[PDB]
């Protein structure tokens, strides 16, 4: 009875003190890991140049936490010597204040061109089988072809080869975000109320995760009451709290960029017994999924045990609605949605410092979903949740 | 300084019922303008088929708001016939509660191929000249070419030709965006006290944003005081004597308001009231220098002169303007066009642009004061009146 509603603002307010189990950010010499990796990959695939855009991967590889924009900010990785930092001057200062890793900087100016400065950084190094990052912008491509000939591959298999598996300090920042968030998404739970509204919850899940110390308050948040719950990504509109109706919140911060991505769906009030039902089935469905995962196992045999699981119960089959309609789990790092995906005909194994979510929503259409959503790493022998997983329809946290 | 400080918390939220000027949204017609538009310029191009991926331009084309992730939701269209949407079957009724053009929808599973629905939709149509949104991810160009012998080509030339010039409609909601975002800033500097912090800044100005009825409140907020204004790709506390630099914006139907000042809380030395004195100059001439015919370069110029007659710069060189003076705004905060040495492009009528030419004194202090306009037939048209004084940030 007692994790949902009852709670009071200023009361959730003196559960929000900054973390004070902060995880240590990257050092220098897993930067240079990552790209020594990556020059493993890129000889195995036959590649001898990687362009990385600002965004998840450039981070990854060098530190700089920017976003994409439409200046190229960009590192070019060679088989050897400092990799190329491609960079607007005006920005200089700034980049030499967030770098993590040795660069040579290629410094333009604004009506210079930047694809120019990569392939002669390039031909330098007398590197000509250069792939390219897939998040890139493809105007990135097109300026690219002003200058260069030869075939660029694309560099997916190469980034997702090396941030597929997590180090323990990546495992680490991960934590602590999935802490904070788990924090938040239990106190959104107490103050819930009759007629509470959808953006008050948001509002509220925000403030928490920015007084916690999350990077940037909350990365995304989703709150669905009711009949809304039926779509896996929700329906514009405010809505209002009425007791008999499920509640499902998904939400998530970043620490030093690594991501938390938590889904919890509770009664306010008493369930139906189709809620019941379909939430102990919910449950059940992530427990099997999990259950599947270890070294070697596919990453489609994790989501077939899910829908195993809902099809012995007289759902699905395949996705079939009631069922499952959307595949069981996704990669998460520095990125919400990364490599592997737990999806049907993804024959990826799984391996050890591998992390995925867990969330094999059930929809019932017409009438409500339940999504229960914790994510894992793969260990040496099996699996380990990040948050362990919800207790009943009313008891949203073990 | 009555523009700066004395003003409490609550005399700043009496100000802030929801706006009641509120700009109508984007009908259906227009959607199906945008559509044809799209085709013509298709077809000057040489372009049969044109692939518009979550986004912006998807939100410009469709009324699809929704952010690009690894799951391609995209529209096709060809020369004829309803566009084609292409998403994942699941999300089909959120589709549904959000698309505002009439589309044949294309639906795939989580392991089918996606990028196999559009080139069976080209085949479909004897399409085989494709052109790619340019903001796409590169991923998207690896699964087309998998399936794809023929030239993929860049479709900028067909999503700027559409967006450029904004529709009277669209001049409304970025005009209510930057109504309500210029209040915000008044309000802010009013409310501003030694010892403030930047943090309480950003609270108030987003709250601010929401209570007025923005999309969602801030888009964005950058609060710099004092030696922090001369490192504009940087908590603080408030003291006399520094600069606030203040930048923010929200949306309005996604429309984007995106406006900055740059004020003095106390008594500014002699170098502030000189170098604010030449932004301003700087900013008006970029400004008297707009309209239809002029290139986007001739307009960043004519700030970099106001800056050289003054004994900054030349260039880039600091202290100056060690950036372009602007960028284009509609649906997204920066696009085309670009007010950045060597861009030839004409700017026309309904082209809506940010005049913004920061200077940067290196290791001291820097003055940006952003204001937006649009191109009218005979010249342009501030979307926001710019600063008066280094103390008087509202006209
Ligand atoms: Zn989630
Ligand atoms: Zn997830
Ligand atoms: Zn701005
Ligand atoms: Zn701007």
């Amino acid at each position: 009875s007692t994790q949902i509603g009852g709670m009071s603002l200023d009361q959730a307010r003196t559960q929000l003190a900054p973390w004070t189990q902060r995880a240590a950010p990257i050092g220098a010499d897993e930067y240079q890991q990552r790209i020594e990796r990556a020059r493993v990959l890129m000889r195995a695939q036959g590649v001898d140049a990687l362009l990385i855009g600002a965004g998840t991967s450039l981070r990854y590889f060098s530190g700089v936490p920017w976003g994409a924009s439409e200046r190229l900010v960009a590192l070019l990785l060679t088989t050897e010597g400092d990799p190329v930092l491609i960079c607007p001057a005006f920005e200089e200062g700034s980049l030499d204040a967030v770098l993590q890793l040795p660069v040579r900087k290629r410094l333009w100016e604004e009506h210079e061109d930047p694809y120019a400065l990569v392939v002669q950084a390039m031909d330098e190094q007398h590197a000509h089988a250069l792939a390219l990052d897939p998040g890139i912008a493809f105007a990135v491509h097109t300026g690219l072809r002003a200058h260069l000939g030869t075939a660029i591959r694309d560099a997916g298999a190469i980034i997702d080869g090396c941030r597929m598996c997590k180090s323990p300090a990546e495992l680490a920042l991960m934590q602590q975000a999935c802490d904070m968030t788990l924090l938040v998404q239990r106190l959104a739970a107490g103050i819930a109320h009759e007629g509470i509204g959808t953006d008050q919850l948001v509002r509220f899940i925000d403030e928490a995760h920015r007084a916690l110390g999350a990077d940037n308050g909350s990365t995304f948040c989703i709150v669905q009451f009711g009949h809304a719950t039926a779509f896996p990504h929700g329906i514009p509109g405010v809505q209002h709290l009425r007791a008999g109706e499920l509640v499902l919140i998904d939400t998530g911060c970043t620490v030093q960029g690594y991501h938390s991505d938590i889904t919890r769906t509770w009664i306010y009030g008493t369930p139906s017994d189709a809620q019941q039902r379909i939430w102990e089935l919910e449950l059940a469905a992530q427990a099997a999924a999990f259950a599947a995962v270890r070294p070697g196992v596919a990453c489609e045999a994790v989501d077939q045990a899910a829908r195993a699981v809902l099809q012995a119960a007289g759902l699905g089959p395949d996705y079939r609605l009631p069922g499952l309609p959307h595949r069981t789990g996704h990669g998460c790092g520095l990125a919400i949605h990364e490599a592997p995906y737990l999806v049907r005909g993804n024959r990826q194994p799984l391996q050890p410092g591998m992390c995925a979510s867990n969330e094999p929503m059930i929809v019932v259409p017409g009438a409500f979903g339940v999504r229960l959503e914790d994510h894992f790493y793969v260990t040496d022998t099996g699996a380990q949740w990040f948050t362990p997983p919800s207790v009943a329809i009313d008891q949203p946290f073990a």
